């Protein structure tokens, strides 16, 4: 659990973020499927999107992103009391969609490198390190709804 100290870094690195949340949430789904390209096959909507000068092209891209980053955002300013969140993005993301816990965590290291290549002024190593508390503490409990429903 983070402390209140922690969520405030979070939030204050959030408001970032929302200063252009296209912006952010294009350079985080570009730097995602770049770096795991596995992770772009499981979006049937986007795989065929072949290199880094199509995704950046793609404005249906740019608006997912800004729906992912929106949500996550929704979920960050609930400083961790996000339990109705859960069972719905659980169930999407491990029934609907097959996406592994290890691909959260892909988009986790995602999002803190696009948010310290932009913010290097507030995104110190402590900055660094709250928001990675705050999403893996959502991924844990992410986690726990997979081991409910016997993801494989
Ligand atoms: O891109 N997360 O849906
Ligand atoms: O769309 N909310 O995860
Ligand atoms: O995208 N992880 O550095
Ligand atoms: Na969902």
């Amino acid at each position: 659990g983070l402390s209140d100290g922690e969520w405030q870094q979070v939030l204050n690195v959030w408001g970032k973020v929302e200063a252009d949340i296209a912006g952010h949430g294009q350079e985080v789904l570009i730097r995602l499927f770049t770096g795991h390209p596995e992770t772009l096959e499981k979006f049937d909507k986007f795989k065929h999107l072949k290199t880094e000068a199509e995704m950046k092209a793609s404005e249906d891209l740019k608006k997912h992103g800004t729906v992912v980053l929106t949500a996550l955002g929704g979920i960050l300013k609930k400083k961790g009391h996000h339990e109705a969140e859960l069972k719905p993005l659980a169930q999407s993301h491990a029934t609907k969609h097959k996406i592994p816990i290890k691909y959260l965590e892909f988009i986790s290291d995602a999002i803190i490198h696009v948010l310290h290549s932009k913010h290097p002024g507030d995104f110190g190593a402590d900055a660094q390190g709250a928001m990675t508390k705050a999403l893996e503490l959502f991924r844990n409990d992410i986690a726990a709804k997979y081991k409910e429903l016997g993801f494989q």
